């Protein structure tokens, strides 16, 4: 009865910036990748830059993960609402990502320096 998580490190240094500001940079980054979908890639809250985060009101349910937060992203040309997100207290056997935030691409972009 396997549901399709797979969590692995990812290698090398990883960067969560926008179009004018770094947010993130780390060596401990995790890669999530459910299924046959793109990876999505879960910075350590302490190496994101969260005095520039707003927690939202807004959450979402996942069956597999958890509750998902949200929060928004404060820059020079103003808020990125809802922008990022974090599985606070996850479901059973993703505890390593408990924490970690994760970013919209519409409006941020994460990448291997």
């Amino acid at each position: 009865m396997n549901n399709h998580i797979r969590l692995r490190k990812a290698e090398g240094k990883w960067v969560i910036r926008t179009d004018s500001a770094v947010l993130g940079e780390t060596l401990n980054a995790i890669e999530l990748t459910e299924g046959s979908r793109d990876p999505v890639i879960y910075f350590p809250r302490e190496d994101v830059a969260m005095v520039m985060f707003d927690k939202s009101e807004k959450v979402t349910a996942c069956p597999l993960k958890g509750e998902a937060s949200y929060y928004s992203i404060v820059g020079a040309s103003g808020t990125l609402k809802d922008a990022a997100w974090s599985y606070e207290s996850p479901k059973e056997g993703l505890e390593a990502i408990a924490g970690y935030l994760a970013f919209a691409p519409d409006c941020t972009k994460v990448g291997q320096y």
